[PDB]
């Protein structure tokens, strides 16, 4: 057990609700946010595999294992994983970021914002319920400053 | 240095006339290959995911690491990397492919085909060099064999 997992329940207990209310098999998600840059992508694809060569591959390793048991446990209209699975994945998720240094994460932020349409978030946000939105956004920034103290 | 490397020099010498054939900056490849099926897509992911997690840690980083030196030594129309990024590549995920059961190897492969339209092999090889999309494939069966052989 660690901090992150204890703040992976929490994120979760915020963001839950948001993520049933997702759908998960929507085909937009294979779509570019926006136009399609393929010069532009390719400097977002290389910080994340810059990132990925640093990230402790332990940590990795267990963060693909928990979307294995994710997806085993997908139900319900919208493909949505259980409420324990989604923690899981959560914890998992903020151990591999807070093994890389914050600034490969950045980079990697930056280098996506630059190729999504201003229009993409609140086109997805319009989709599911905005306050849950607004609800899993502030945990996500709760979550991230127990991420930070562990980075 | 190993036979997996080895065998990577030889599989370049067969292949990257094709790679430089391909136009890498074509939009097309960020499309479902066929219909959009998301239930059977995830099936996919997930034989790629159970594989990633059982894949040898080191040689996954070591994989990472070689395509981000590929991505840096991209130049002319097509977007190809150097013969020498290619080969190391070549390599890198050879090693990757030997580190795991051949069982995970084929799931992954049989649940790409079941999401993969028939006319696509074509299309792909209607864009290049025939011959030399089979020369390169000739080459990826002796590649292959070796790969096996370390597995
Ligand atoms: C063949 C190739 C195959 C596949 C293709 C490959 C990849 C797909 C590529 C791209 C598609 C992926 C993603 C794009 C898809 C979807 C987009 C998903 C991201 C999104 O929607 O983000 C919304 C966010 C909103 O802006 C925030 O507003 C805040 C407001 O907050 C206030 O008020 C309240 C609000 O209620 C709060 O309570 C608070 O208390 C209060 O403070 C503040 O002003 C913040 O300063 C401001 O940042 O927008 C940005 O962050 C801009 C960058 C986006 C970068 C984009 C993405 C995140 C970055 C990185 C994620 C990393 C990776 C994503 C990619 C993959 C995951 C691994
Ligand atoms: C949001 C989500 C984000 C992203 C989306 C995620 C993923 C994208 C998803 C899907 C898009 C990816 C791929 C689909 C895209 C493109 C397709 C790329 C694959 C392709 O074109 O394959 C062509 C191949 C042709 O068939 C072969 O013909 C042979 C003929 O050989 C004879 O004659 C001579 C010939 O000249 C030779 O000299 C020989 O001496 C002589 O023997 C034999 O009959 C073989 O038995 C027969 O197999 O077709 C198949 O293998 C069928 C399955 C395809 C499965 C598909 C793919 C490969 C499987 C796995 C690759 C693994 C993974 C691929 C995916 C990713 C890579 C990591
Ligand atoms: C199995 C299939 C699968 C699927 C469908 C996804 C889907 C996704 N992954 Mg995951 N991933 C997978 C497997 C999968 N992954 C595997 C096998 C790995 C390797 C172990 C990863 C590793 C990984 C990493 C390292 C990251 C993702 C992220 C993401 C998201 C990218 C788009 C985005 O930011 O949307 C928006 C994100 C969500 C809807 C998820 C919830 C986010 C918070 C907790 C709540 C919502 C807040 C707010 C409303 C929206 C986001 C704002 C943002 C600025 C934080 C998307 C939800 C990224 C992500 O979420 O970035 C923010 C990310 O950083 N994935
Ligand atoms: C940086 C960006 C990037 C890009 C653009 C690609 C692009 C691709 N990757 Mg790679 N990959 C990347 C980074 C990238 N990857 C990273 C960071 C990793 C983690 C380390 C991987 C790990 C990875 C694995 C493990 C595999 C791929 C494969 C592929 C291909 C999937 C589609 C396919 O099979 O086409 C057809 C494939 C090609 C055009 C590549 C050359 C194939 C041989 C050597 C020559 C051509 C033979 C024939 C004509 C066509 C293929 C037949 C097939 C049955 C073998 C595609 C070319 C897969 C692949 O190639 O499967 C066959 C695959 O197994 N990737
Ligand atoms: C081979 C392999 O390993 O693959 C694995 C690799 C990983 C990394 C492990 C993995 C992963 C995670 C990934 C890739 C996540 C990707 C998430 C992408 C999210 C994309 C979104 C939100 C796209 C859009 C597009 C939109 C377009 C909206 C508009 O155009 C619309 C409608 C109308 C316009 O007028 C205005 C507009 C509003 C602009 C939008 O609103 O949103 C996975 C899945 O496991 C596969
Ligand atoms: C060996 C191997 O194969 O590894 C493979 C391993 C993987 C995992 C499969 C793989 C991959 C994918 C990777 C690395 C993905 C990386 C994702 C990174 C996500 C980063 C995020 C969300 C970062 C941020 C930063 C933010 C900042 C927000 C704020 O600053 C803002 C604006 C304003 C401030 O006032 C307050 C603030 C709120 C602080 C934010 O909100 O979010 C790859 C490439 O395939 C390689
Ligand atoms: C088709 C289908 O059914 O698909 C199904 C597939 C599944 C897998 C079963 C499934 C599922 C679950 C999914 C996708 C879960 C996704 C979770 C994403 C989590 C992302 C995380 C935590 C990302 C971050 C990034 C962070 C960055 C933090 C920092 O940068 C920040 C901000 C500020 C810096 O100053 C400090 C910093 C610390 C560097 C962080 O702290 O965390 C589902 C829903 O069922 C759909
Ligand atoms: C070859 C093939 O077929 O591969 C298939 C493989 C798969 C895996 C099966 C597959 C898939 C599934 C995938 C990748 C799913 C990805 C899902 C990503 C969902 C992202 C969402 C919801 C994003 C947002 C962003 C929002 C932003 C809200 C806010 O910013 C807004 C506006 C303003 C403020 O209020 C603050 C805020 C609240 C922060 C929101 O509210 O939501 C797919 C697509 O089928 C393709
Ligand atoms: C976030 C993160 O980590 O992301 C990283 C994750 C990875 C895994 C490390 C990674 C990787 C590798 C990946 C995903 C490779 C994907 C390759 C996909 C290839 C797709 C192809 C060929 C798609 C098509 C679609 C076609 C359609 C053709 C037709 O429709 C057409 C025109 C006309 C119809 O009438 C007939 C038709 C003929 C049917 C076609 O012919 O081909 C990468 C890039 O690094 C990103
Ligand atoms: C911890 C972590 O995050 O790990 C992440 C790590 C990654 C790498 C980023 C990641 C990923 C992606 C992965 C695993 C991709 C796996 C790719 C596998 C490709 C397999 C291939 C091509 C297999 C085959 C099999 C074939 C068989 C052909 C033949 O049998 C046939 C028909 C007929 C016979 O007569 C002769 C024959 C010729 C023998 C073939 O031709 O090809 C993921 C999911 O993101 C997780
Ligand atoms: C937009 C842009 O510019 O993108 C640029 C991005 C880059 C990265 C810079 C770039 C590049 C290079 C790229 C993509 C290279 C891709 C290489 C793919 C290699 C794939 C390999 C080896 C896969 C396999 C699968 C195998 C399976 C073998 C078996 O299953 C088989 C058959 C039969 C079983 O019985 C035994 C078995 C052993 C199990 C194997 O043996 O090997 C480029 C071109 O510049 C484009
Ligand atoms: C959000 C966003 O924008 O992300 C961006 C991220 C990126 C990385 C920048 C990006 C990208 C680039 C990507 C994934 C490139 C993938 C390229 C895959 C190319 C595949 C090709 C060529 C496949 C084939 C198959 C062929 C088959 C030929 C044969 O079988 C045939 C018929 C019959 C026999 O003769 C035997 C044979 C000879 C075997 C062939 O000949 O070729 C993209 C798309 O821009 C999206
Ligand atoms: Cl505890
Ligand atoms: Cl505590
Ligand atoms: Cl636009
Ligand atoms: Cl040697
Ligand atoms: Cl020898
Ligand atoms: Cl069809």
């Amino acid at each position: 057990a660690d901090e992150i997992g204890d703040a992976a329940k929490k994120l979760g207990d915020a963001s839950y609700a948001f993520a049933k209310e997702v759908d998960w098999n929507n085909g937009i998600f294979l779509q570019a946010p926006g136009k399609l840059q393929p010069l532009e992508a390719l400097k977002a694809i290389d910080k994340m595999i810059v990132m990925g060569a640093a990230a402790d591959p332990k940590l990795l390793k267990a963060a693909a294992e928990a979307h294995h048991k994710a997806i085993g446990s997908v139900s319900g209209p919208n493909g949505v994983t259980s409420r324990a699975d989604w923690d899981s994945v959560l914890a998992a998720l903020g151990r591999v970021i807070a093994s890389v240094p914050e600034n490969m994460v950045m980079d990697v932020y930056d280098s996506v914002s630059k190729i999504t349409d201003p229009k993409v978030p609140a086109y997805m946000k319009s989709l599911v319920n905005g306050a849950d939105a607004e609800k899993a956004y502030e945990g996500f920034l709760a979550f991230k400053d127990v991420v930070k103290k562990s980075q």
